C-alpha cells in the first residue's frame, strides 16, 4: 500500500553533510576508504573565512565534511555580509554538536522543487524550523527543519555547481578514484522511542510507511511517493539479555542522531574487494563475517537467484543476504567510523523489482538478524 | 660553542600527542599519508573509559593520536579510580584546546632519566607546572611543563610497552607501511617574541643556544647536551611588504604553538616517492616546487656532496638544499596538515658530521630563504 501523500514535491537524495573538528582529515579518510572523489570546496583559499567545507562524490552520492575555523576570522562579518557559503552554519552549533555527538551527520538533504514551498508547509505541519529559506545567488534555495536528535532534514531547490560559493576542485587534487558505489539507498536515526519520532516526521512530510516482509530493536521506515528517499528509524527494546545496539549507540552519541549511511553499488563484490583492500591502511573495517553455516544454509535461500559461486563470493567478502517478497538485497556493515561506536555505513546491491528498478527493493535486511543467530548457534554445533 | 649545561640527563625525543576530535579518522589519514604503522592503543576496548589514543610508529618515531569520548562514560570515576591510560588528560582541557587552534600537537615528550628529577629541577627554575608526577604501574614516570602556548613538555621516565594500559595491536589490523621515516630530527614553536620564549625555556632546562650557519622571522634554537633534542622557536618580522607566515600562523591558531614536526628519514628520495605517490588519495601535498633556476644553481652549492644524478632527482621531488659548515641538508616541507594554515611537516635527511652522526648537522635551512627568492627572481627573467 502507497498512500502517495507526500505534502510536497520531493525529487530524490541530494547530499550528506558530517559536522567534525577537522574536515581535512575526515575528507581525505573516507575518499580513500571509500573510493570517492574531491569534487568542490568552499574554504579560505575561496574567500570563506567561517567554515571549511569539502564535497566528495561518487557517482550520485554526495559527501559534504565541514568545520569552523576560528571565530576571529569573521569576527567583523554580519549575516547580510558573510563569507560563508552555508548560510545555515553557525560556529557555536558545530563546535556544540561536534563535543556533544563526536563525529557524524548533521544534515541529511533531499532535493526539492521548492524549498520555500517545503519549508513553510512543513512547519504549517509540525516540522521545527531550524534555518529559515535562503536564496543563494538567485539561483539555490536551502532551508533545514529538525529531523531527530540533532539532525536536520535540509531542502535544497534549484530554478535550473554544487552549490553558489562552491568551487570545481583543480583536478590535479581531484584523483578519479571509483569502487563502485553510486548513490544513497536509504538513512536510518536512532531514537529512545520510535511512536513520537514517527508521528513527528510523517506529519509534517506527509510520507508514508513502507511495510516490511527480540535482537534489540523496534523499527519502521518512511517513504516518499515514488519510496525513493527511505528514512528508517530504530528505537531500543530495553531488558533483553544482550544489551541493545541501539540504547548502546544513544549511550556513547548522548542521544538521538544518524546511526547509518547505505550506499547502494553497481557491483557490491568489486565495492567490496575495493574497501577490504584498504581497511589496513587507512579505510574501513568491516564487521566480523558470518560462520560457514550462514552460508551454506544461501543455497535454500536464494539459490535460485545467485548462482553458486556467486555464493561463494559472498562468503569471501562477508556479504550477507536477505529476500523479501518481490526482490533480494546484498549488504554488509562496516565497524563504527569514529572513535565512538555510533555512526557506521552500510553497503548494499539490490536484485529485481524491476518497472528502472522500484526502491525498497528486497526490504532492509530485518530477516538477516534471526539467520545470524541460527548459523551461529549451528556452527556451534 | 656548547656549555652542556642541561640540569637533569635528557635522552632522546620520545613521541608526539595530537590532540583532535576524532583520533581515530586523524590516525587513519596519518597512518597512509606518512607510513606509520599502528601499533598501540589504549580506547574502550581496553577500557578506558575516558579517552581514545592511537600510537603511530616509524622507526623511533612515535605520534600519538588522542581525543575524548563523552564524559558521561567516566562521570562516576575520580582521579585515583580513573580508566584514562594518560593521567594528566583532561576532559574540558582536550576540548577547549581543539576548539580553540584545531588539530595540533599538545605535547612534546621527552625521554629522561628521572621523570620526577626532571619535574622538580625545571619548576625550582623557573617551569610553570603543568601535570604533577605520576608512577604508571611502578614501572614509567610521566610529568608535564608548560612550554608555549597550551604546548607542553613532556617528561617520560622508564625504571627497565608505549605506556602501562596501552595493548599492542593486533597485527591483522597493524599493516607494516614504511616509507622510510625513522625518528623526529626537532620541532618548532610559533611565539609573538622570541627573547621571552627562548629564556623561559632555557631558563629551566639549561638547554643551550645551538648557534646558526626579512624573510618575515627571527628564531634560535635550543638544544640538549648532545643536541639531540632541538627545539627551534620563531617569531614574526613585522612590517614587511610579504605578510609574515609566522604572523599567519599566530592568527589562526589563537596565538602561539607547534609550528612544524621535522621527520629525518633515512633515504629522502624513497620517503618522497612515496608520500608523493598518495597526496592525492588521502596523504599530504607538499609546498610548491622551486624553479628550475634553483636546481641550476645547486651544482655551485653542493656539486661536491651530491652528484648531478642526485640533483636531478631532487629536481623531480622539489626537494631543497642547505649546507652550514659541517654537513648538507636535505628538506622539504608540507602543505598544512589540517584545515588552518597553520602546523606543517618537514621531511629532511642530513649529510656529514660523522664521529655515529651529530644532531643539527647542517642546520636548518635558514640559508634556503634567500636561495628560494633568488632563483625566483631569475627565474622571472
Ligand atoms: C553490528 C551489525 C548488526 N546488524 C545491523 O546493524 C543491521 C542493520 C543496521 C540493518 C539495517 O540496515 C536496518 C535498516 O536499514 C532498517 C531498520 C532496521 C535495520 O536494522 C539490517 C541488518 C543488520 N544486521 C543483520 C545486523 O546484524
Ligand atoms: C611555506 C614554506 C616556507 N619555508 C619554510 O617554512 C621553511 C622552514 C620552516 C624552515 C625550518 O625548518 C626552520 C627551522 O627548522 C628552524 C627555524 C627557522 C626555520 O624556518 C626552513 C626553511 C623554510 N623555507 C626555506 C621556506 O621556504
Ligand atoms: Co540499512
Ligand atoms: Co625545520
Amino acid at each position: 500500500k502507497n498512500p502517495k501523500s507526500d505534502k510536497f514535491k520531493v525529487k530524490r537524495f541530494h547530499h550528506i553533510e558530517f559536522w567534525c573538528g577537522d574536515a581535512t582529515n575526515v575528507a581525505r579518510r573516507f575518499s580513500w576508504g571509500l573510493g570517492m572523489r574531491f569534487s568542490a570546496k568552499s574554504d579560505l583559499s575561496t574567500g570563506n573565512m567561517v567554515h571549511a567545507s569539502y564535497l566528495l562524490t561518487s557517482g550520485d552520492l554526495r559527501f559534504l565534511f565541514t568545520a569552523p575555523y576560528s571565530p576571529s576570522l569573521s569576527a567583523g562579518e554580519i549575516k547580510p555580509t558573510t563569507t560563508a557559503s552555508i548560510p545555515s552554519f553557525d560556529h557555536g552549533s558545530c563546535r556544540s554538536f561536534f563535543s556533544s555527538h563526536g563525529l557524524g551527520v548533521r544534515a541529511v538533504a533531499i532535493e526539492v522543487e521548492d524549498a520555500e514551498s517545503a519549508f513553510s508547509i512543513s512547519v504549517a505541519n509540525g516540522a521545527i524550523p531550524s534555518s529559515p529559506p535562503i536564496v543563494l545567488n538567485e539561483a539555490v534555495t536551502i532551508a533545514e527543519v529538525k529531523l531527530y536528535g540533532d539532525v536536520v532534514l535540509r531542502y535544497v531547490s534549484y530554478k535550473a555547481e554544487f552549490l553558489p560559493g562552491f568551487e570545481r576542485v583543480e583536478d590535479a587534487s581531484s584523483f578519479p578514484l571509483d569502487y563502485g558505489i553510486r548513490r544513497l539507498d536509504h538513512a536510518v536515526g536512532n531514537v529512545p522511542e520510535l511512536g513520537p519520532a514517527l508521528t513527528y516526521v510523517a506529519g509534517f512530510t506527509g510520507f508514508h510507511q513502507f511495510a516490511e516482509f527480540e535482537s534489540g530493536l523496534n523499527s519502521a521506515v518512511l517513504a516518499s511517493n515514488d519510496e525513493m528517499v527511505l528514512l528508517p528509524i530504530n528505537e531500543p527494546v530495553h531488558g533483553t539479555k544482550r544489551k541493545s545496539q541501539i540504547q548502546t549507540y544513544l549511550e556513547h552519541n548522548e542521544g538521538a542522531g544518524l546511526q547509518h549511511l547505505a550506499l547502494m553499488s553497481e557491483d557490491i563484490f568489486r565495492t567490496l574487494r575495493e574497501m577490504r583492500k584498504r581497511s589496513s591502511i587507512g579505510g574501513f573495517d568491516f564487521m566480523p563475517s558470518p560462520p560457514p553455516t550462514y552460508y551454506q544454509n544461501l543455497k535454500k535461500r536464494v539459490g535460485d537467484v545467485l548462482s553458486d559461486d556467486q555464493i561463494k563470493e559472498c562468503e569471501e567478502l562477508g556479504i550477507l543476504v536477505d529476500r523479501d517478497d518481490q526482490g533480494t538485497l546484498l549488504q554488509i556493515f562496516t565497524k563504527p567510523l569514529g572513535d565512538r561506536p555510533t555512526i557506521f555505513i552500510e553497503i548494499i546491491q539490490r536484485v529485481g523489482c524491476m518497472m528502472y528498478q522500484s526502491g525498497g527493493c528486497g526490504g532492509f535486511g530485518k530477516g538477516n538478524f534471526s539467520e545470524l543467530f541460527k548459523s551461529i548457534e549451528e556452527y556451534e554445533k
